[PDB]
């Protein structure tokens, strides 16, 4: 139906155990409520196959750029290169992206990087210039991130690396709108944890009405 | 014996196909020449199992926090939890870290994140304080050899650099008083200078190896 949305989560736990998954689920449920015709796909990076770039991938790709045909690749190469192609094609096919992550050591879980590596593809999300130009000029994106401490303000802002990275990628891809929604401070101020969660949930629902 | 050095690589390919790995090899070979008694340990992130923190890990951890013995965890939980514990212990036990990576999409391969995740442990590499945190690796030092197609050491692309930037944040977090970089950069942007770029970086690696 009218827009395709990728709800992309990088968390091993669910909405009952995670600040990020709780806020993301509030967002996405509300979104669907408001845009009942839209195709909303949950991409759970912990459950799906998300191949890291490895020796097989490089081999396979080498092959393909040497004119060979997908048929010439080894089994394992086909499995991996193939999946990478599905992932990539699914990404460009969608209209909106919603990234949901916990902050682990100032950034996101490793699989989020695997996911990015799988979708950053010449001719699909960007193309090179006589630097590069992003092809995703009419997409839209949102990052929901949970963190123990505050990283929106203060000295600690300089250490934020998750959102920062995603912002860089979005820029690279030419996506003009990248929003952030943070559930921050629950670990630094645990008496405030319920309040922090509730307000983020409320912001998330509100944001869903417009995204 | 002597000093314990972790030579940490995040690459599927080897010294013959990789700029980072070639430069890293020059570095660490020289290091061992200069410091023959030092314990140089290759941590090959594409050969070791570096468990991502997953459902099994949270479960296993929670169990241990709940008083269960390690042997009471599931087979899977035990494998992952034990593996992470080893990685963590190994990191703190070492005196020096050498990170070698390619730049993929402005940062490093996913497994490098896994590795960091495995070694970032409260009471080991840092401690929480009512004021934030404090680093515990006050006697360590680190170097990062990074390879990239284009140039990230100036100007506008420098704001896009995220690999070295990340490792710098982590090292600061850990309280590591010294973290250096060595870049092999520009080889794709200016392929008619790739050989020279490489040769120069290799020379730098050999030089730097005399002090690290
Ligand atoms: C492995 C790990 C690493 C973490 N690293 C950080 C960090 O660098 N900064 C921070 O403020 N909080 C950190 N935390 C705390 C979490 O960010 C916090 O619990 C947040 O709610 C995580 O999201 P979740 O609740 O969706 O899991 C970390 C937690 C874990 C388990
Ligand atoms: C998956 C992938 C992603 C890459 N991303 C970037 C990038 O963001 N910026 C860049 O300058 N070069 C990029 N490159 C090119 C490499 O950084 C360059 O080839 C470098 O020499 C890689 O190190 P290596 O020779 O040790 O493998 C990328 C290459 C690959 C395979």
């Amino acid at each position: 139906h009218m827009a395709k949305v990728l709800y992309i989560t990088a968390h091993p736990l669910d909405e009952t155990q995670s600040y990020s998954m709780a806020v993301g689920k509030a967002f996405i449920d509300t979104y669907k409520e408001v845009n009942p015709n839209d195709e909303v796909i949950h991409i759970d990076l912990y459950k799906e196959n998300i191949p890291q770039i490895d020796a097989d991938v490089f081999s396979g790709w080498g092959k393909l750029q040497s004119g060979k045909g997908f048929e010439e690749l080894t089994a394992e190469e086909k499995a991996k290169v193939g999946r990478l192609a599905e992932l990539s094609d699914q990404f460009v096919a969608a209209d909106k992206y919603v990234f949901v992550t916990p902050m682990w050591n100032f950034s996101f879980p490793p699989v989020m990087k695997a996911y990015i590596d799988s979708v950053a593809v010449a001719g699909k999300t960007f193309k090179y210039t006589e630097g590069s130009v992003g092809l995703l000029t009419d997409k839209k994106a949102l990052h929901i991130q949970a963190s123990g401490g505050i990283y929106s303000e203060g000295p600690a802002a300089e250490m934020e690396m998750g959102h920062r990275y995603l912002q860089a990628i979005m820029n690279f891809f030419g996506v003009p709108s990248f929003e952030g929604l943070f559930v921050e401070g629950q670990n630094a101020m645990p008496d405030k944890a319920q309040e922090i969660k509730e307000k983020a949930i409320a912001r998330a629902k509100d944001l869903a009405h417009t995204f």
